[PDB]
């Protein structure tokens, strides 16, 4: 068993710790660290508006929280410096606040004693970049020491995209995310350096910008240049859909771009992309755990030009990708 | 004035009569026909979880519903063939009740003692089809006689293509237009010909078909074949955008696409398209009466694929659009 | 096994189905009547908006459903005179259509070949009402034959107001319950009986009637003429709390009140009540299959007049309710 | 022409902007002070997610706003002591940042060159609190210098109640308000000081605690000790009812109850108190002008115990209860 230390207990950190909970045989998460007190932490680990409460008890002191008879040490440092998660003989830290996706600035946790770092988000600087399921076996147990599992719109649009270019070749794609609102966004208008999310979340379709299509280019050189889109925030609190539009220079029908999907969506890399034919809508897709969920019957089809449709949540989706990348990186060299 | 009935006095009928008092000189809505009586519908047409309050006095009788004084005659013929639109003089009845969008069965009303009809939706086997502001001036007054508005998202659609494809031409396009719940889909998981729709719309993301992206096609017939699309029904209760992809044969940029928008976004027809740089959302665009609203903010270039979005609102704009169509129709003939 | 049918396939239907399947180890579904289409039902079972997927394989064909291997009879009778439960072996039929809360209606299933009918509703001259763990111990096998499993908000109200009646004595009460939208609600503005209901469910604040108040006097006839209560329907698709205030002549502080719901929470009463010390909000109730879930949090007290509030899944708590309820029904008698 | 400041341009600084646009003949908004850059005021001021856009035309530069032609002067220190409300012969400033509620902190405006302070919430260390058509001809020109308008719930509750007060007498009240959600909560799970207010506000019931029925008192010295209550935070993003439970020694009906309330309902005390029949749902008070709008559908009667249910718009009803009050100051001696 390899121990698993979070830094940010909040929506993604909390994911992951159920995550770990729930599907994982061989992590354990051991410490984590945050800012806010531990009754507030335990509390909202206990009782989560979207995926229910914990099954198991919790309790907690000043040093830790317990779960289900199992203590987790809890710290308080703003600054990863100040860690000890040799203490823990911790391994793999889960850098999830948001304030670190800088590589120079999260690898203090190296320092602070771990071994490995994966950043909860795009990063900058970082030893490498995953989408679990495209291009984790260019995984170097030795040189990817920090490293990041990109962004929940990255792990829906890479798998989908990796098949179709594979099978077909993408010469430009414009992609439309309708996404679920985030914790970015304001719940009354309010100042916000960005004024469309200045804007009541959850009345309002809010566009704002995303790098996730610009990212693919990271997991899927060959695609470098070639995807760019935008998101359209809506009224759900969490599940969402890419829409990519794409051109290809084959000849291409509804029929062979479901068939090509359906074919790959198989064995293992079949865990990251799903295929599908049922009616599906966005409560049909929360908790799971797919990276993407393609959906058959929204794929059209305009002599060169393709739209194709798949589904993540944007929250468990992207946690269980995040979870089958740490559970790469604790199978080998450490 | 010209005399106008609804047929059906829904979500578009209670807007169309709306606009009606506050866009129109020279409309009145003298009758009304629909299935309901007439305490909810004078309740429903004075308060609207939407609109707001109506601003003036509503009463109603057994046959009449009274508003600001003027007295609208009611009827409750669930078949046309039983309204006398003559016995008021109605010129033009709007056809609002999603059940008679067949010209076939709409004609009902020409026999009734209508001159004219106006079926707010998409219909078959009817005279024309317009989207106002796009191809109106195609308007026949002898022989255009029951006549389609076209779709909510259609009117947002083909304002906007007309442009580019005049500017660039468009090879090929795909839309998905990100919609407004509508009164169709179900509150609770219930059944619904559509098993997607059948699921609780105001906390899901629902996809649904839609023929708008061919129904352009009626209205800028050069886009026949070259569009298809499909929409996202999203937990809002009105406000939808438009979002198109596209190919030309053009070399353009994203300040080239955005400038012939803003070069024809002006006089008559800028009353039916705008041209925005504001930092918009839904609501900024509720209540807005153009039938697209183009966000410059939004438009993406790559290679020759150009992604453009435009904005509506599905119902007040749209009806809008199908009073300025009304009022053409108003200005000409309105023979027998 | 007892083996159980159900007339009317919706909501509460499946929400049935699904707690025999997590639930319970001696009842089992075999027959299921509904007036829409198989497509449809298994549809509907399969994927679900608040309790999400079914963990199981679903299949259908013209006259079945088969779940997890086990074929479900499906019929499709809107009159129940045409039903054959003793074809299947049929003991109990739950009805949860809501068109047969009359008993004199509801007994066609008994005469179909059914030996108990559970009402998942308020019902009219059945033989009985229940609010499990109020006074389910009155039930009585041999003349107890149609019986109401009352509302989601009396299975909620009861439980408390059994426990402080009974140790500080009511006198007067009145109650709000906020309350999740349901299904009869408009998703637009649009025709109902109930004008307020009418109004576009996900955006409004609608105030509505409930017996709930009044009902639970059939179960705590101690408290008839005492409960009077309205109801504010909110934006949540499901959960709901009742607020109660009342008088007592004893002398009570926040700490007493408190006290007594938690002595009275334990053992199998604890399953039906609970008492909660948590910082509680309408999504930490759902899928909570009690009855009523007291917060201990919302209680207040000013002279002789006291607040209590108690959270319910008007949902999946009424239908665990109504579940001990058949579970109780399926250990006694089943003659005839 | 009375000149008049806002301190704090955020939802309530621009509804009574607003408010004064729409609603007022003599007075005048010709400064206003906030931390935040005028691009970002003025798209807030242009747009907005509940009211909708404003009708005029809204240009900025670094010194102002200027809306329909009219030049707004805008400041931005975090310290009133730093402003010059004498420049601009400003004589009433709102105050309405919320981080001045305290009179002692707030009469820096004074300081700052004001004659009179008005606080749009629940202060302290005032001269006087008002309900506008409750006790507002106690207003006392001279001595009454930084005053509060009380909250949004008080102006609801308080007419309603000294109305029944009147006619039939209150022993005890026990009140919920189901509330609008408002901008102390959260849009998704997160820390927050009260553990309900920090979970996602626009899915959830939250229940909360609210001063306003014991701060009746201060407008009500008859009802010093006899109301309290709690507020129930519900999925809409405006619009409230306040529900209003009581023991009288009177004998009452139903009837009786609702004609008391519609005899009081007239004149100038009818624009703060409304006595409504019709089937409302939060939507139809959304921009009513009124304090409190009674629901004579919803009053109940068992025995001596009365329920009884009032509307407010928490913004804009509150907001005209305001304006209301700034008027009275604006017509006497300054
Ligand atoms: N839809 C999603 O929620 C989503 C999807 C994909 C990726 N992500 C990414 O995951 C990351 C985390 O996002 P989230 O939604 O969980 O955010 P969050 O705000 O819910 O959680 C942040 C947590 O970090 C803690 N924290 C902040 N600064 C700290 C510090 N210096 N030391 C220790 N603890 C600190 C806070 O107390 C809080 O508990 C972000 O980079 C986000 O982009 C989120
Ligand atoms: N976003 C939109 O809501 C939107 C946009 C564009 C077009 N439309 C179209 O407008 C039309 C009306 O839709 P709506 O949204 O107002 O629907 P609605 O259901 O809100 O209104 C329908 C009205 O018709 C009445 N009615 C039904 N059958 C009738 C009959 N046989 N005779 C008389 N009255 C009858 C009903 O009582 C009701 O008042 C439809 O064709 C719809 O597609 C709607
Ligand atoms: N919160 C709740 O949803 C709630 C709580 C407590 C009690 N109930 C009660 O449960 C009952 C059912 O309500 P629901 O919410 O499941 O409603 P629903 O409308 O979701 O389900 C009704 C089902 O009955 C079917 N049906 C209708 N008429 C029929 C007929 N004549 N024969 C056969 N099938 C028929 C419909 O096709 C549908 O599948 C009602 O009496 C309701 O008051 C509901
Ligand atoms: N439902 C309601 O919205 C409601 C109802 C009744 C009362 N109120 C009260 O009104 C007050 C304001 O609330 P709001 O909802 O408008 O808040 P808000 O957060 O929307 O507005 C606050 C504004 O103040 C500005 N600001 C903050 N500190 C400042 C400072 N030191 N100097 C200058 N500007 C500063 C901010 O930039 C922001 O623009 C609060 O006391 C609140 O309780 C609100
Ligand atoms: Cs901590
Ligand atoms: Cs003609
Ligand atoms: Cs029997
Ligand atoms: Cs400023």
């Amino acid at each position: 068993t390899i121990r698993v230390g979070i830094n940010g207990f909040g929506r993604i950190g909390r994911n992951f710790f159920r995550a770990v909970l729930e599907r994982s045989d061989d992590l354990e998460v051991v410490a984590v660290n945050d800012s806010k007190d531990n009754k507030t932490l335990s509390t909202l680990l206990k009782f989560d508006s979207i995926m229910g409460r914990l099954g198991q008890e919790v309790e907690y002191d000043d040093d830790s929280i317990t779960v289900g008879g199992k203590r987790i040490a809890v710290y308080a440092e703003r600054d990863p410096k100040n860690l000890d998660w040799a203490a823990h003989n911790v391994d793999i830290v889960i850098e999830s606040t948001g304030f670190f996706t800088d590589a120079n600035a999260a690898k203090a946790h190296i320092e602070a004693g771990a071994k490995k770092v994966i950043i909860s988000a795009p990063a900058s600087n970082e030893d490498a970049t995953f989408v679990y399921g495209v291009n984790h076996e260019s995984y170097d147990p030795e040189n990817h020491n920090v490293i990041s599992g990109a962004s929940c719109t990255t792990n829906c649009l890479a798998p989908m995209a990796k098949v179709l270019n594979d099978k077909f070749g993408i010469e430009n794609g414009l992609m439309t995310t309708v996404h679920a609102y985030t914790g970015d966004q304001r719940l009354h208008d309010a100042p916000h350096r960005d004024l469309r999310r200045a804007r009541a979340a959850a009345v309002n379709i809010v566009p704002t910008s995303t790098g996730a299509a610009k990212a693919v280019a990271l997991v899927l050189p060959e695609l470098k240049g070639k995807l760019d889109g935008y998101a359209l925030r809506v009224p759900v609190i969490t599940g969402s859909a890419t829409d990519l539009t794409f051109n290809t220079k084959s000849e291409v029908t509804v029929e062979s771009i479901n068939a090509a999907i359906k074919e790959a969506a198989v064995g293992e890399f079949g865990e990251t992309l799903a295929y599908s034919e049922e009616p599906l809508v966005s409560t049909d897709i929360v908790h799971d755990s797919h990276g993407s969920i393609f959906d058959a019957g929204l794929t059209k089809v305009s002599g060169n030009t393709v739209k194709v449709v798949s589904w993540y949540d944007n929250e468990w989706g992207y946690t269980c990708q995040l979870l089958r990348l740490t559970e790469l990186v604790a199978s080998k060299l450490l």
